[PDB]
């Protein structure tokens, strides 16, 4: 990252880069801790294009840095269409964000950016990051995430939980939806121990909170 | 029904209009749907009906088969009219074949159409009794042991149906009131017996037994 009485540009020691690949590789990349990691990365520092790459390349597996990529380039197409829509219009556009092009293609032309910018793409690049699979896996739809039999229940509302935070992108609309589909899907002992409980709330608490509590030593 | 104008007492039929809805009415929603109870009520107290006319509107509107019902039961209602027109002090002067509209004294619309409010009350009061009792057109009134609840059947098309049973069956409504809220829990599929055991004995404020327990079997039928 650069360091604010001019641009001076210095890469990652090699005890960070480490533990980025350590915590990727036995953990996940969605794994809480290293979405704290990676805020705690991001929020502290001064982040330009370049780096997201060295960051993701030389964490990843190939086949995620495809996915990283891939969405990096989504976001910053959506991006711009807000962004020539203002009044007044900034200067943002699509080779700005994607650290390519011809002004945008060194790191000394990209250190002398703006902080708009920088918090431009650090929301795009955590978008980003955020939509990574698994190395197995494929995101499945929410008819499929049901709880089987022996089963335990908060281990079927965290599956729902981040089935809702790849697909849809608003947390107002992932909150409703894993509201509701958390009695639908359920088996038929939490169903039945979670009915007379449904639609109250007592005080100061999540929904989710009492129907965990609800159904407590069913499944097994 | 009758006009008392100026007093003089006139009589003028039915109209075709009030004659064929009645019929549009019976034919399609039944005989005791909560539509036609309002409606024979409103007919009945906005009107001077003497026992000619109630003859006519039941004739009218009924099948063949639920006529020879609803005169049973008027002929039954007025059988037990008269133990308590005579075994009460002052006795009245209301006998059988006053309220029936048979007979010598009482036969023709003319002499019919001088009755005194006493006698319109009380043919009033058989006569929509005896229209409670008339059957829909296959059926015979079951017993209470016989309602009970299926499965894969919903909450209230059950509770409807013992309401049903219990108006046909019970005279007085204050003890319609109390078998129904113990049938209700008696006569259920075990999976609203044990979804309604934790709610009996008990019901907050402003509000009922019959529907504290629907409400906990909002989605348990089929």
């Amino acid at each position: 990252p650069v360091t604010l009485v001019e641009a001076r540009y210095k890469s990652f020691s090699i005890k960070m880069l480490k533990d980025m690949k350590e915590g990727v590789k036995q953990y996940g990349p969605n794994s809480p801790y290293m979405r704290t990691l990676l805020d705690s990365i991001a929020h502290g520092h001064r982040l330009i294009p370049y780096d997201w790459e060295i960051l993701a390349k030389s964490s990843l597996s190939p086949s995620q840095f495809l996915q990283f990529k891939t969405w990096w380039i989504d976001g910053v197409q959506e991006q711009v269409r807000r962004n020539r829509a203002a009044n007044p219009p900034v200067n943002i556009d699509a080779d700005q964000l994607l650290g390519i092009g011809q002004n945008w293609s060194t790191i000394s032309q990209q250190a002398l950016m703006q902080n708009e910018a920088i918090e431009q793409v650090r929301a795009i690049c955590l978008r980003a990051w955020e939509k990574i699979q698994d190395p197995g896996s494929a995101c499945p739809s929410f008819n499929t995430v049901r709880q089987g039999s022996k089963e335990p229940y908060p281990d079927f509302v965290a599956r729902l939980q981040d089935v809702a935070q790849k697909s849809i992108a608003d947390e107002k609309a992932r909150k409703v939806i894993v509201e509701l589909m958390a009695y639908e899907n359920a088996n038929p002992e939490c169903q039945s121990a979670i009915k007379p409980l449904k639609g109250k709330v007592p005080a100061g608490s999540d929904v989710i909170s009492e129907y965990v509590k609800a159904c407590d030593g069913i499944g097994g």
